[PDB]
């Protein structure tokens, strides 16, 4: 269908081979693809710019934000505040890109509670024990750690089964399937961004 194409939302259980999806559709549709700017109260550190990495902003005029439509998605963190604005969206898609969001399933939840509606998209790994044996034949894991991480995959799981959650519901079966299935899912967001076929 030729029309403008519309921001992605990205979601599912913690790893799930997402960020490799991901980094493989960006890599691949160079620059086609691009994120949503976050705003922030933060200082920039070396190498950083404001709208390149994150939006540089006031305590003052971050709560002029939230007032204003940035509440959705707000987050406080060590005396530092944190957020997605609808500027942040509009603004690659001003630049006639498609906008990606990354999230949580409550993530998700919150945005189709606000008046946005992107396309909605999960990845789930191909067994609850398959992200277990990836998660323990890593060193950076710990017992304690690998508890929380699977019950939290659990709830995922059963959320990602949800009818009203998402339009796309992908299993990493392997990576080269679920980047197909991924790549056919958008293929008409793809269509629109390139500006091409039926």
């Amino acid at each position: 269908h030729m029309s403008g194409p519309r921001p992605v939302v990205l979601s599912g259980p913690s790893g799930a081979g997402k960020s490799t999806l991901l980094k493989r559709l960006l890599q691949e549709h160079s620059g086609i693809f691009g994120f949503s700017v976050s705003h922030t109260t933060r200082n920039p550190r070396p190498g950083e710019e404001n709208g390149k990495d994150y939006y540089f902003v006031t305590r003052e005029v971050m709560q002029r934000d939230i007032a204003a439509g940035d509440f959705i998605e707000h987050a406080e963190f060590s005396g530092n505040l944190y957020g997605t604005s609808k500027v942040a969206v509009q603004a690659v898609q001003a630049m006639n890109r498609i906008c990606v969001l990354d999230v949580d399933l409550q993530g998700v939840r919150n945005i189709k509670a606000t008046d946005l509606r992107p396309i909605y998209i999960s990845v789930q790994p191909p067994s609850l024990h398959v992200l277990e044996q990836r998660l323990r034949q890593r060193n950076t894991e710990t017992e304690e750690s690998l508890v929380k991480r699977l019950a939290a995959a659990q709830a995922d799981m059963e959320s990602s089964k949800e009818p009203g959650l998402f339009d796309v519901v992908i299993i990493n079966d392997s990576l080269d399937q679920a980047y197909a299935e991924l790549k056919e899912a958008l293929s008409e967001e793809i269509k629109k961004a390139q500006r091409t076929g039926a």
